[PDB]
DNA sequence: TATGCCCAGCATCGTTAATCGATGTATATATCTGACACGTGCCTGGAGACTAGGGAGTAATCCCCTTGGCGGTTAAAACGCGGGGGACA
């Protein structure tokens, strides 16, 4: 697969999310899967809440 | 001439049948709006690939701090008793 989301399995942006990381100044370096794991874990409060 | 008798005469009641119209029920067609999927076009904000460097991992040593044990006084917690004054109706 091409796009990160698919390679984790996912509906929520991979990278849309890393830039957001870097575009917030919140530090010096961003992680590389913790894009994917904060994306996946809004993903699932989403639907809790949208459920 | 007046009084019972013959011959029409429309409205009284009821019943039958045809007709215009309303109500109920399909049945295939022509709008209405609200789309969600696709292709149109374009931006680049992400992906992809490579580099370089310094953070963070780990490992090896240190030594400070935290826990422990103990026993003596000495205040504090514990108890009760009693009755007043605040809660509650």
């Amino acid at each position: 697969a091409k796009t990160r989301s698919s390679r984790a399995g996912l509906q929520f942006p991979v990278g849309r999310v890393h830039r957001l990381l870097r575009k917030g100044n919140y530090a010096e370096r961003v992680g590389a899967g913790a894009p994917v794991y904060l994306a996946a874990v809004l993903e699932y409060l989403t639907a809790e809440i949208l459920e």
